[PDB]
């Protein structure tokens, strides 16, 4: 009655997605993502995953959410902020970032960073995401 | 006392790991492993990763685990083996494994099959891995 177990078993990629548009933000030029292991598409549980691209220039802003993440990067090079303390990355890189944990990444090379990030829920729109300012002045 | 938050925000690529001994078992020549991302190694939590290569000819035999996982394809080819439905996966293709579904990996191609793996556990050593045959006869 509900696909699980090998019937639950998929593969994604950029092409099979080509008919979802890019996600995108007005506040973010620069950055796009496509979802592509997601329940909110897909069904699947336990883990989720999306690809992302930041143009040169592009900058994710410093923000933090509860579940540990990973970022796998494909291609390009940025700047990962760990709270204060930067740290180049660059394709063949992963990335764990753990729970609450305050985070940014910039692209400040001539190259698209590429990049899939992974969660530990089901679906992207679960996670509870905040700047880390936290404060007006 | 314990690192956590921005403390956990770490980087790792095959290099940072150079002087870790690739993994591998007798049972499966051709296959090989490092841990990347790992509470064993790492201290991390709620996602584990690691880098796997499938040497031509390798193949990882029908099998089962409770938790769900994704394989990030990096090069080359392989069949995929769907509890009895093969498909190929290639570079550039993720993998959705529902928990407790049976699935195997082969090589048939000329090329190392070269991917990681992502679980939601905090480290490999905690995953429950069953061979999917289950009877003797
Ligand atoms: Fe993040
Ligand atoms: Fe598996």
């Amino acid at each position: 009655l509900v696909p699980r177990g090998s019937h639950m078993i998929f593969v994604k990629n950029l092409a099979s997605v080509l008919s979802q548009e890019w996600s995108s933000t007005e506040k973010y030029p620069g950055v796009r993502w496509k979802f592509l292991i997601d329940a909110d598409f897909d069904g699947s549980s336990g883990l989720s995953l999306g690809f992302a691209e930041i143009a040169p220039g592009g900058d994710l802003t410093l923000h933090y959410h509860s579940p540990a993440e990973i970022y796998v990067v494909t291609n390009g090079k940025g700047i990962l902020n760990k709270s204060g303390k930067l740290e180049t990355i660059k394709k063949g890189d992963v990335v764990y970032i753990a729970g609450n944990a305050e985070h940014a990444l910039k692209n400040n090379g001539k190259e698209t960073l590429e990049f899939y990030w992974i969660f530990p829920t089901d679906r992207f729109s679960e996670v509870e995401y905040f700047p880390a300012k936290q404060k007006s002045g």
